[PDB]
DNA sequence: AATAAGAGGAATGGGG
DNA sequence: TCCCCATTCCTCTTA
């Protein structure tokens, strides 16, 4: 099954939900969620995973925070903004 | 207050 | 057995 960070990277590469997520500085791997349209993206994540409950942005970001220690995705000190690692971006 | 982002401990669930 | 990779629930903090 696809990992959350790869789901997000794939959306950014495909442009499929441009009103929900976008690059801020693509060369640095920083990206930002839409305040108003992030829930539709969270719903898509849960449906893709076949999860029992409806996915929410809060639960998706709870998972995102678990990448902080291993490095794939880190929170940036800007609203709704995160950053992929160079390793993640190289693949 | 109302709204909302940010956080994480802890329990619970996936699929090896 | 016990780690993988989350998901779900709950409470607290910050803006």
């Amino acid at each position: 099954k696809i990992r959350l960070y790869q789901f997000l990277l794939d959306l950014l590469r495909s442009g499929d939900m441009k009103d929900s997520i976008w690059w801020v500085d693509k060369d640095k791997g920083t990206f930002q969620f839409s305040s108003k349209h992030k829930e539709a993206l969270a719903h898509r994540w849960g449906i893709q995973k076949g999860n029992r409950k409806k996915m929410t942005y809060q639960k998706m970001a709870r998972a995102l925070r678990n990448y902080g220690k291993t490095g794939e995705v880190k929170k940036v000190k800007k609203k709704l903004t995160y950053q992929f690692s160079g390793e993640v971006l190289g693949r």
